[PDB]
C-alpha cells in the first residue's frame, strides 16, 4: 500500500573484533539502527540523500600503552559497481525500495568504501572508554521507488 516512501527498517551492524588495546562494548558488537521513512519525492535523482542517523562504536578498557589511535572499517555489498560506498539494501525485490541504498559516514562526514579496509578518521584514544561516532543515511542512485529498506554490514577496528 506504499506508493510514496522508502520505509526504513533497520541497518544491522555486527563486529566481533578482539584486540589487546580495548574491548568492543557489548552494545556495539550487534546493533541496529533504526533511518525511518522518506518520501521518494525527496530521493528523485542520483546523489540525493536523506535521514542521517547517528550510531557509535564504543571501546572500553582502552590502554594507551598498547595503542594510541583507533579507526573502523565497514564491509558490505555495494549497490552497484560504480557506487562502492553505498550499501545495497538486503532486498530490492517486490515490496522493497529500488534505486536507493545506505551510506556509512565517519565523524568527518566522509562516506566509507565498503571493502572492510577503508578506515574511518581515527579516535585518539584516552585510557578507558572511547566512543567512535558515525552516521548512516539514505543515498539515491536514481529515481527512488517505494518500499521497505533494510541493510546489513560488518565492521572491524584497527589500532595503532
Amino acid at each position: 500500500a506504499d506508493t510514496t516512501t522508502v520505509n526504513g527498517g533497520t541497518i544491522h551492524f555486527k563486529g566481533e573484533v578482539v584486540n589487546a588495546a580495548c574491548a568492543v562494548d557489548a552494545g556495539s558488537v550487534d546493533q541496529t539502527v533504526q533511518l525511518g521513512q522518506v518520501r521518494t519525492a525527496s530521493l528523485k535523482q542520483a546523489g540525493a540523500t536523506s535521514s542521517a542517523v547517528g550510531f557509535n562504536i564504543q571501546l572500553n578498557d582502552c590502554d594507551t600503552t598498547v595503542a594510541t589511535k583507533a579507526a573502523v572499517a565497514f564491509l558490505g555489498t555495494a549497490i552497484d559497481a560504480t557506487r562502492t560506498d553505498v550499501l545495497a539494501l538486503q532486498s530490492s525485490a517486490a515490496g522493497s525500495a529500488t534505486n536507493v541504498g545506505v551510506q556509512i559516514l565517519d565523524r568527518t562526514g566522509n562516506a566509507l568504501t565498503l571493502d572492510g579496509a577503508t578506515f574511518s578518521a581515527q579516535t585518539t584514544l584516552n585510557n578507558g572508554t572511547n566512543t567512535i561516532p558515525f552516521q548512516a543515511r539514505y543515498y539515491a542512485i536514481g529515481e527512488a521507488t517505494p518500499g521497505a529498506a533494510n541493510a546489513d554490514a560488518t565492521f572491524k577496528v584497527q589500532y595503532q
